[PDB]
């Protein structure tokens, strides 16, 4: 019932002139998941930007030992607000310096996001609709194409549903979204995209589950909008959804057989949050506790939630969102405390990741014509014979990959 | 502030030869609304098939003496399981004849509905989607083709939102939805309902008013289909919307520059239905009684319910549900109890559209080239001299209308 996330390949051991390394003894390991196992990771800015010292920089290169252990995949952020604050200065280098570090740890990237109402550029609001629109398409263009080859992922548009019908405050998205309408804006940040980037996965993201973000997927995919992923955000902490409600949600958005991304994930370690708040932006307290029960609580439904998702074909992408206690609406929503302490969800499902979902070392001989067959869950792995070891591919096509001194 | 609901025209008199009736006295007076004050009326079936006789007849013209004073238009019943109970034989000649007898008391018609997923064909669940699609579509074909110049218009689609999702019971409309989808689903429902009818006014009709109906609305009109109107249900038995929500939603939908039809107005004077009821067919109780105060209530929301409406200018027309008490959930819904009392909301609706919205008779004189000029509220008006009375329009567009002996 996980078939479809392994897979079986042949490879061919040869030596220099092509002839067969033949009933030669080898041991084969996963390296890696092709699944994106991700999680948001915003200090990597900073960090790789040598914005720490001393024992600060110790503790957080502590937490990114734990990080690397476990997740693939990373979203880094391009809040126009916060990545050009002044106009015409954008922060490209410092995402730069952040991008090509986290490619030495080889984990995939996409970043987040490239048109939002929230945390936009504020000089925005002194423009008319026709240049917020001509400014955001240039925004589009420079920043795909600068990070094209480093980062070719992205969040390219967020919370279409609400962004025309945004009320909280006045920013320049929500009014050419308005102006315009959902359908267009959507097209033309797409088209754009694609223009500055062939190879990038492009997604739609939302935290709207209702029919209202179904109708919207459907209307941008009649109206010619090429969807590369459809991301769904899962911020709980208003309690875990259940299996039955995420099930629901999965099998409604599978209609378009286009790859589903589980984009931001949380789920809190303390009190919940009360029911009757829409934005969670607004349940602003001072402190929020992790208790031991809440613990318990966040791994037994961490590992559920994970385990849903990866068992429907479609999901190709679970992310988590705030790797350390205390981030976003100062939420016990980490795997980790602010103070280091691992928490059980990170035991859970590093158990779960790394274990449950990894194949073991395989001691297996080459044929006469040196072909070894390899099973197991869909990633890279390693063949190793003579203190020597050889990166392969375990994929869908089965393709024989040839390998040689 | 009834700018938009009022017009200018000339009209010449003339003699036989063309000569100018010059400094000729007229009376001008108004005969009837161009807006359309409408309201459901299935009893026109069984009336006009020759179904009632004696003093229930007597007691059914007594109303539809009230009735035709008030309304202009009228919505018909087109469910395909009472249309056509027994495949392949549908009950054309009863809607025949109930159409042709409103026709003769001017009243403007609309049928109601060509497809939806309630009260829908049975033995369409004996068919496999691709044949129910087949079997819809010509469904269209025949009966708009067969009340083409009688109705032409058309609640083409109803609950469009809802229709893929609806879980109450198994119906083939709900089935063929989920299949193709609600935007391919509508675009050939109303294709087909155009090629058999190149002048009917096509409605989409529907009770969400969030924003999943306006998402839908801008999806199929970015995917080419062509809207006449946008049907929005105003079933407001839990208690009337009130003005600010109300023009919430008009605001809203009028982004699209497309006629708005409040197709179906309830409000009841009696007990309101409790607030948490979701799917009003639920709510079946014994006795549901009016009031004293709850007409009272009644009749001043309503007022206030059509002045919002009226006022709106893309608005185009009023249609009331049930003109008599106990119709509907057997509510309190009407203008006309069962003893047929006329109840405070007729008396308050005709004020209002009778007379505060009425352009009271002219005394006029032409001048030298037989032009009189004439303003009221849009419709159809009468001028009169010599004992002869003379049909014209007023309308928007600037024409002189030439009226001979």
């Amino acid at each position: 019932c996980l078939q479809h996330r392994m897979g079986t390949t042949t490879i061919k051991l040869v030596a220099a002139d092509g002839s067969p390394l033949a009933n030669k003894e080898v041991t084969v390991k996963q390296t890696k998941h092709k699944f994106l196992f991700g999680c948001a990771e915003f200090t990597s800015v900073p960090y790789a930007n040598n914005k720490f010292e001393g024992k600060q920089k110790e503790k957080i290169e502590e937490r990114y030992e734990k990080f690397f252990d476990l997740f693939n995949f990373v979203t880094l952020p391009f809040y126009w607000g916060k990545f050009e604050p002044v106009k015409g200065k954008p922060d490209t280098e410092s995402l730069k310096n952040a991008a090509k570090w986290l490619q030495t740890k080889g984990v995939e990237l996409k970043g987040h996001p490239l048109c939002w109402h929230t945390e936009t550029a504020p000089w925005l609001l002194d423009m008319s609709n026709s240049e917020i629109f001509s400014t955001q398409i240039k925004r589009i263009h420079r920043d795909v194409t600068d990070f094209k080859g480093l980062i070719d992922m992205w969040d390219v548009i967020n919370e279409v549903v609400i962004m025309p019908i945004f009320d909280k405050y006045d920013n320049g998205i929500t009014r050419i979204c308005k102006d315009m309408g959902r359908i267009k804006l959507v097209r033309e940040v797409f088209k754009a995209a694609r223009e500055s980037n062939p190879n990038a996965t492009l997604l739609i993201n939302d935290f709207e589950t209702s029919e209202s973000y179904d109708i919207l997927i459907e209307g941008l995919l009649e109206s010619g909008v090429h969807i590369d992923a459809i991301g769904i955000q899962s911020h709980m902490h208003q309690g875990y959804w259940g299996v039955e409600k995420t099930q629901e949600i999965l099998e409604r958005f599978s209609r378009f057989k286009l790859p589903i991304h589980f984009t931001e994930n949380t789920l809190v370690s303390g009190h919940l949050m009360p029911p009757e708040i829409v934005d969670l932006n607004d349940y602003q307290i001072p402190e929020w506790p992790s208790t031991p029960e809440g613990e318990e609580r966040q791994a037994q439904e961490a590992v559920t939630h994970y385990k849903t998702l990866f068992s429907h074909p479609l999901v190709e992408a679970i992310t988590w969102w705030d790797f350390v206690d205390g981030g976003w609406l100062k939420a016990p929503s980490g795997f980790i405390t602010q103070d280091n302490r691992v928490k059980p969800i990170y035991h859970a499902l590093h158990d779960l990741i790394k274990n449950q979902w990894w194949t073991k070392p395989m001691d297996l001989i080459s044929d006469e014509n040196g072909l070894v067959n390899v099973s197991g869950f869909l990633g890279e792995y390693e063949v190793t014979f003579d203190g020597k070891s050889k990166s392969f591919c375990l994929d869908n096509n089965n393709e024989t990959v040839t390998i040689s001194a």
